[PDB]
């Protein structure tokens, strides 16, 4: 735990919609005061120690609702340790894992025991969705909705038990469970169809470029369009995760604010940085579902996080072995790490112009703290738990096989230079990461708090 007051001291402070040079006061756990403008040379405001800042851009700390740490019963690919180590390199410092582990989350003592992971090993706060399955509605019903973010639905992807696709079971859920529904939308039956058509016409061998003609718009918007309803039907509270088209948009308002929506969206950056243009020279290292489309697509995408039609930005990082990544795309997983360099990537795209520093704040901070009713994190106010990363603006940094720390050892991002890099990361304010190192203790971390 911090007992100590520290100082970062004349950062470039983004917070609220507002960017404005500043200082902020770290009192043990909390942030304690904000003070705008530069403090003249000699003054520390008594500080136990200081952290010089200039030239630095501090934010709060990332949550990032959707991830995959593979613990319990997948931990050759990673664990809840590794991960969430990678993430607070990456300036992650809460997390909200899936329930597709092995044995999956879908009762209350799997939770209790994730739970427990967490306090023991975690380098980021964390959290857990609950599973829904086509059997377990008693479970869902028991679930303390303080202690989970919402119920996670595999509508498609997934098969056998973690497919939810009993149509009694999906108005069951969502007509009787009083809580936030969040749903992977991919219609297997079009999916199949498109298997079909393809394997028919070109053969068995089909590699990546089929996948989102196999995995298509029809079947991600067909899905998409079929949770909305049920929502409206039951005034269900329902968050589309992962958006990946332009056609998914028409599902989504932006007349109103998040906080007010009972329907409501996440995109994860990699739909928002690649795209099928990208098949060429990265194959299967981008291989995702739902996959990665158009152009076009990611245009939109892009857009309507700035107009607000997608509340919140994620990652979805599901790491694999490569071992596992091989092959066409009928063999090869989907999935891969993005954590450790999500926040730069959104960065370089703010360099560009396509967002704004104000926005990747408040959709990869702000939102997702108000969005799930998060107690005391996400953004930059005395008395919230000290969240806090510290970006370097002018220190380019390069992916490599040597700074990778997914337990899985490779990267999406691997060879590209980002013109960001993470300066320091503070997870309840302790120092968990500076200068390219994590820290020789693992910081205090706490479960997320849900209203
Ligand atoms: C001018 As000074 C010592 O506050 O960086
Ligand atoms: C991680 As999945 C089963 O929603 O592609
Ligand atoms: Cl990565
Ligand atoms: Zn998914
Ligand atoms: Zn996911």
């Amino acid at each position: 735990s911090n007992a100590m007051k520290i100082l970062l001291r004349n950062a470039l402070i983004t917070n609220e919609g507002k960017t404005f040079p500043g200082s902020v006061m770290i009192d043990g756990a909390f942030i304690s005061r904000i003070i705008e403008g530069e403090l003249p040379a000699d003054d520390n405001l008594s500080a136990d120690e200081v952290i010089e800042c200039s030239g630095l851009r501090l934010f709060p700390g990332c949550i990032d609702d959707q991830v995959h740490f593979r613990e319990p019963g997948l931990t050759h690919k990673a664990t809840i340790a590794s991960e969430s180590r990678a993430a607070v390199a990456g300036g992650v410092t809460s997390f909200m894992d899936m329930p597709n582990t092995n044995p999956p989350t879908t009762m209350w003592e799997r939770l209790l025991e994730k739970r427990q992971i967490g306090a023991d090993t975690a380098w980021a706060n964390y959290g857990f969705f609950f599973g829904g399955t086509n059997d377990n509605i008693d479970e869902i019903k028991r679930v303390d909705k303080h202690l989970v973010p919402g119920l996670k639905l595999f509508l498609g992807s997934s098969t056998g038990n973690m497919l939810v696709d009993n149509k009694e079971t999906l108005e069951k859920i969502f007509g009787e469970c009083d809580l936030l529904i969040a749903t992977h939308c991919e219609k297997e039956e079009i999916i199949r169809a498109n298997k079909e058509h393809y394997k028919a016409k070109y053969g068995n061998d089909l590699d990546i470029h089929f996948h989102p003609l196999i995995r298509s718009e029809e079947a991600c918007y067909r899905s998409s369009a079929e949770a909305v309803e049920l929502a409206e039907r039951m005034n269900a509270r329902l968050h589309i995760l992962h958006l990946s088209t332009e056609k998914e948009l028409s599902l989504f308002r932006n007349d109103i604010p998040t906080a007010q929506k009972r329907i409501t969206s996440e995109v994860c950056v990699h739909h928002l940085w690649f795209s099928d243009t990208d098949y060429g020279r990265l194959g299967n290292r981008i291989k995702w579902n739902p996959a990665i489309k158009k152009e076009s697509d990611r245009e939109a995408l892009r857009a309507a996080v700035r107009n607000g039609r997608i509340d919140i930005i994620a990652t979805d990082h599901a790491p694999h072995l490569l071992r596992e990544k091989e092959g066409s795309c009928l063999q090869a997983a989907s999935g891969g790490p993005l954590v450790q360099h999500s926040l730069l990537a959104l960065l370089e795209l703010c360099n560009q112009g396509i967002f704004s520093i104000e926005e990747i704040v408040s959709k990869t901070a702000h939102i997702p703290a108000t969005l799930f009713a998060i107690e005391k994190r996400g953004y930059i106010r005395p008395g919230y738990y000290a969240d806090l990363v510290l970006v370097d603006p002018s220190s380019p940094h390069t992916v490599s096989a040597d700074n990778i720390l997914s337990l899985c050892g490779w990267s999406p991002f691997e060879g590209f230079t980002f013109s960001h890099s993470v300066a320091y990361t503070f997870v309840n304010g302790c120092l968990a990461y500076a200068k390219g190192r994590l820290a020789e203790s693992r910081p205090t971390v706490h479960p997320l708090f849900f209203n």
